This record gives C-alpha cells, sequence and structure tokens, in this order.
C-alpha cells in the first residue's frame, strides 16, 4: 500500500545556443512537454544567478498547514507567527532532522514522498507544518537581480530572469518551503503557463497532469471530493483539492513527477493541473506568463 511514484516528467538540458530564449525554447519542446503537463529545464552549468533578496530585512508570517485536514472531516489549533529567513530555516531543519532522526541532507527523497502521502491520509498522526506562500517579490525584492554588481548584470537582463517574462495577454511570487509544506491540485488563472525557479535549498517535488486529461481529473475530483465541497466553484474548490496521485492514476489519469533541485526550472503548460510538496528548507520564485 506504499505510495507508487509516478513516471518521471521530461528533463531538458539545453545547450547555450538553445538557452537563448525561454519562449522560443518552450515552443520547441512543446510537442513533448504538452503531453506531460510539466517539464524540468536544467540551465547550462555556468548559469548561476546570485541570490538578490534583501536577506537582512526578510521577514514573513507563513501559513499553517495541517496535512490530514481533509481526512479529518470524517479553529484555534495554531496561530501564524513571524519568522526571518534564518529563523525559519533553523525551525525547518530542526523539524525534518527530528522527524526522520537523521541529518536533513541524508533523508532520501523517496522516503519523504512516501511519508508525506501517508501523513495526508493518516487519522492517528496529526502533522502540522508551515509554508511561506504569500510573499510578493515587491515585498523584499526578487531572488533574481533586477536593474547590482557587474557580474550580476547578465542575469538582470537574462530572458530566464522571471522578472523579464512576458506577462501581458503581475510580479513573481516567492515560496519559502519546509519539509511537507505543499500546494494542492490547481490550474492557473486564464489557463496560463507558469515558470518556477528554485533559487536554493532542498528539492521541490512536483506532480503534473497533461491538459488533455484535465476534464478527467476534474471528474475524479468531483466524484471523490467531500460532498460539502463538491458543488463549490473551481476557484474555491482548488483551495482544498488535495489528492494522492495514485488515486488519480487508478482512475486512468496520467500523472508525471519530478524532483526540482536548486538551480532548475519547472514549466507548467496551459490547463496542466499540478501539485507538489517541498522536501525541506528551500526558496522558490514563480510567475505566470502567456504566449
Ligand atoms: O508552492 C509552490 O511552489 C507552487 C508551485 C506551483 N503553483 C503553486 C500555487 C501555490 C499556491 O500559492 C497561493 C498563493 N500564491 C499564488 C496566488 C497569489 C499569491 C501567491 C498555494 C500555496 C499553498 C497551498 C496551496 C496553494 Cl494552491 N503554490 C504553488
Ligand atoms: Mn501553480
Amino acid at each position: 500500500a506504499e505510495f507508487v511514484p509516478p513516471p518521471e516528467c521530461p528533463v531538458f538540458e539545453p545547450s547555450w545556443e538553445e538557452f537563448t530564449d525561454p519562449l522560443s525554447f518552450i515552443g520547441r519542446i512543446r510537442p513533448l512537454a504538452e503531453k506531460t503537463g510539466i517539464c524540468k529545464i536544467r540551465p547550462p552549468k555556468d548559469w548561476q544567478p546570485p541570490f538578490a533578496c534583501e536577506v537582512k530585512s526578510f521577514r514573513f508570517t507563513p501559513r499553517v498547514q495541517r496535512l490530514n485536514e481533509l481526512e479529518a472531516m470524517t479553529g484555534f489549533e495554531q496561530a501564524v507567527r513571524e519568522y526571518t529567513l534564518q529563523s525559519f530555516g533553523e525551525m525547518a531543519d530542526n523539524f525534518k532532522s527530528d522527524y526522520f532522526n537523521m541529518p536533513v541532507h541524508m533523508v532520501p527523497t523517496e522516503l519523504v514522498e512516501k511519508e508525506f502521502w501517508r501523513l495526508v491520509s493518516s487519522i492517528e498522526e496529526d502533522v502540522i507544518v508551515e509554508y511561506g506562500a504569500d510573499i510578493s517579490s515587491k515585498d523584499f525584492g526578487s531572488g533574481f537581480p533586477v536593474k547590482i554588481l557587474p557580474e550580476e548584470e547578465e542575469y538582470a537582463l537574462s530572458g530566464w530572469n522571471l522578472n523579464n517574462m512576458p506577462v501581458l495577454e503581475k510580479v513573481p511570487w516567492l515560496y519559502v518551503g519546509m519539509c511537507f509544506s505543499s500546494f494542492c491540485w490547481h490550474i492557473e488563472d486564464h489557463w496560463s503557463y507558469s515558470i518556477n525557479y528554485l533559487h536554493w535549498g532542498e528539492p521541490k517535488t512536483w506532480y503534473g497532469v497533461p491538459s488533455h486529461a484535465a476534464e478527467q481529473l476534474e471528474e475524479v475530483m468531483r466524484e471523490l471530493a467531500p460532498e460539502l465541497f463538491e458543488s463549490q466553484p473551481d476557484l474555491l474548490h482548488q483551495l482544498v483539492t488535495i489528492m494522492n496521485p495514485n488515486v488519480l492514476m487508478e482512475h486512468g489519469v496520467p500523472v508525471y513527477r519530478t524532483n526540482q533541485c536548486a538551480g532548475e526550472f519547472v514549466v507548467t503548460f496551459p490547463r496542466a493541473y499540478h501539485s507538489g510538496f517541498n522536501q525541506g528548507y528551500n526558496f522558490a520564485e514563480a510567475v505566470n506568463f502567456c504566449t
């Protein structure tokens, strides 16, 4: 009954010539990545943007996440508190190392993935984590340099800088993750693309569904969702659309997975449902774009 990992989504390692334009590159890999919903892009080895957030002033109040909140269906549990980037990392590393009884970097990604989905549906164990998930790049700056040192100028002007993506048909948002912090199944507003960059930290685990199976996923969601949420509009239902990928796979929905490591991009395609969780303390940046 252990979690069965979905097949891996495509991973592209473009050369420096192919890495010249994101929209041109995504358009060329489209015939394959469109059929998997998500794909991972590894930039060339020497493409390393320096972290450009104001780490000194970085303070945030993460949301509280109870992993088994849906299964517990059949409000003063924990208030939201303020962290700094360093104090949140100390809390995140202490939680994971105490939970697995080993150094955080020695915990296999398959074990965290297996334990996360066990905790989501567990009724005896109540695990509660925190996620810095409502942080705009206007708050303390983007993780990318934005027009800086001369060595940073190439990255401030790069097309893969998420601040330089075409967003007209917003600004990038930031995610400070810890172990077991997660985001449930959803598509973007206007069925837009989304591009996600992990600046540093432990990997972010993804699950994606191709757009041609979008209506099949919504059917399975509606059938198995709690009856009180079944009639809710999609924008509100998407706030609690947590579902084990094996359940979707058992109902014929194709699901692909990947572990997004530091310095790697993840692109979601139009109407491609996606979800995931963080393996540990990390820092991500994401923005929607249209083609
Ligand atoms: O956490 C990731 O890395 C990640 C990757 C891809 N898509 C999403 C979508 C979210 C999403 O954030 C809500 C808020 N933000 C978006 C809307 C504007 C404000 C900022 C979320 C957070 C936690 C639980 C559920 C969800 Cl849906 N997080 C994503
Ligand atoms: Mn998203």
